[PDB]
């Protein structure tokens, strides 16, 4: 694992650029108490300036409810893009999507995009810079020009490490 | 205890953030000699800024006299906010607000808050982002989303160190 | 390996140069998958200031097919200069020239060059500062005032380290 | 000593501060012969700038002659409040008071205050934040609510190092 | 030699100054072919700005010729002085004279100074801060209140770790 | 001699003070040919800026001759402040005084004062700062409040070391 950390070091250097995230939650112990935290961690160091010009994209597998998770930020104090125009399906042009921004006083539309794997058909325009696989083994949007970095954990905290957010 | 005191400089690189701390003081050694030094030293380093906008509150646990401890932070040149008009009842959004702020010159309205927690009943509208719990097991603010770090002392000493107040 | 790195440093602290690399994949295991990357991290760390006014130039020995991975950097985002009108042939005064350059907003007309050794006959009337040869035993360019560095690999990932662009070995 | 050195850090990192000294020389060795360099030292130090308010107070117990002491700082080049007005007596508020200051050019009305403990009776307006004992066991100004610094020595060399004037024992 | 590179920080840390340099090529392997180099690194780290004022002396002793060094110099982009008006013979005053210097944007006359020290007669107006000998045993600039600086070496690749070329 | 040169760290520090040197030179090894050198390094590090508005003193003991070592700091581009009006007796008024200083182009008007110690009869008006003495045991000039650092050396390179003239 310290063998992993500092080989990150310069993927997480740039101000701006688009990462994506996939992960299985049934494998991981104590997921639904510590998600939230996790990605309140990230958020303050990663998107929270105006530099940050792309906000990350989460991904989930498997059968489960993204309503409560959103609740809850939404109580935490974020806001979040899903995708969706009203009904029942996902909308790929209103998911990748540039947020406003006002230097002065700072104000932002949105800081993170949500969604389950299942309902997104199709791929973006522009291939994503850094693919991250927590449990998952292949995925469609696998490439030879993209970096993919994959892992095996056991629970949440272990990878706070990894990408620094902790000592 | 030198992992933990390497383990929250993250918690305290934050300028502006809600603090909350619950203390028992029927099991610390020499406390009331030492209480004011404490809150005087956390106070001239996290709270004595422009940026630093949330004061932290102190909850102390037990059958205990405020008043003395207050008039003693008045003379050591502190201000206190207790949540109190005239009564002895605890009024909570008098409690939760917000203080004046001047940049040129530096003022303040207050610096810290006090209270006792059977007096307080109730609950805020924002959570807190971190809870210390010295000496004691069980609260009703615990919640998942929620930092809390619980500890277990004989001496104030030896939270100066997890806390970065002094060197040893 | 790792003295070499350190051997390195004071000849890539400059900003402008004029640098030559030299290249044959015949033997080298998984090119085709990690060229693509190794071009896009030099020029990321190399090529994108004003100060840097010099782009770089890579050739490649053999029998090989330089469009598709033209089509896969313009894929990926970046602009090359192959010194070509229209025909087969390849002209050294359309491959060795300075580009456009606008400050604010930066905008940079190509960021880099290619070509094939064999069809590049001729030389440049200024010489280049450092010429960097991998698994290539002897050239033509090669000079008492040059400075060569020749090296032997069996996979790209080693020239990072090497070169700085990833500490992990 | 090498102990006590770094538990002092923090509390000598401010610029502006009300400390005490109280000293007993009859159990020192070689002590009128380097007070006056203690004393320019410290005030070199730490009461030479705008940011530095409160000049520092010396109080010796014992059965000394400030006279003398005076002469020599006067000589030395410095100017000290003693709190006397024509008389024997003593004042409390002449002798806790503030100084005129101009930033440009640099000027300062006086640079410490001395006394001795005997003739000074009574208290201040605002309780000291740290309190400096040597060789001395209680005062009555001592409380619960502010620092108090006891130590014992034979030289005054080793306070110069506990309180980082100079490099090393 | 790792006694006496940090034994010359102190020499090399000041801006303008007057160096003298003196070599016999005889004794050293591969001379024809690393000069130039040495040349143009010691060039570029100690005369390439507005401050630094008075560039450097090279002497050479023997039969060498100096003319093909000089057009290599060309070729590589550096403009020498060699004090002759007319091609007989050295002029001393032409030799130790000061540059053209413009601030922005940066042009400057010339770079070094080169001789042979059979055809130098005489001594210059201010005497020398720093005189080094490579291979050399005796010269009549040395005084007492000069410094000097022998060395014996085989090779060039040395003397640039000596003087903080590479390392 | 490593520890030593610790000591006097905190010494050299300051910009502007009034430092005195005494010096025997018959003890010393090959004293005449580094004697200018050792001169000119101390001023360039110590007295060639503005704020170095106090120029050091040099006071040779014994039988020795000035006017030669004089003439060799003006051949090697300074100037020096002597003290005589006739070229008979020194005159303190005229050897203590202050130097002109153009901040803009830098212009002084001398860097450094040099006498023989039989000469300089009587004292200044302001006791010295720092009173150096290299193989000389007992002085005029020692007094409670003046610091003295005495030593003993063989040649002027150990000197160098002691006040970080040269790495080593």
């Amino acid at each position: 694992f310290s063998s992993l950390r500092k080989s990150l070091r310069s993927c997480l250097a740039h101000n701006s650029r688009w990462r994506v995230f996939v992960i299985n939650p049934l494998t991981i112990e104590n997921f639904d108490d510590d998600i939230v935290r996790f990605i309140k961690a990230f958020v303050q160091r990663y998107s929270s300036k105006y530099l940050h010009s792309n906000p990350p994209l989460f991904m989930l597998t498997g059968d489960y409810d993204l309503s409560v998770l959103q609740k809850r930020l939404y109580d935490a104090g974020l806001r979040c893009e899903t995708g969706k125009v009203g009904g029942t399906d996902v909308i790929i042009k209103e998911l990748f999507r540039r947020p406003i921004l006002i230097r002065n006083p700072f104000r932002m539309e949105f800081s993170l995009r949500l969604a389950k794997r299942d309902e997104v058909i199709g791929g973006p325009q522009r291939r994503p810079d850094e693919l991250f696989l927590i449990n998952v083994a292949d995925d469609e949007w696998k490439h030879e020009d993209v970096n993919v970095h994959g892992f095996k954990i056991e629970r949440l905290s272990d990878l706070e490490y990894i990408l620094q957010l902790r000592s």
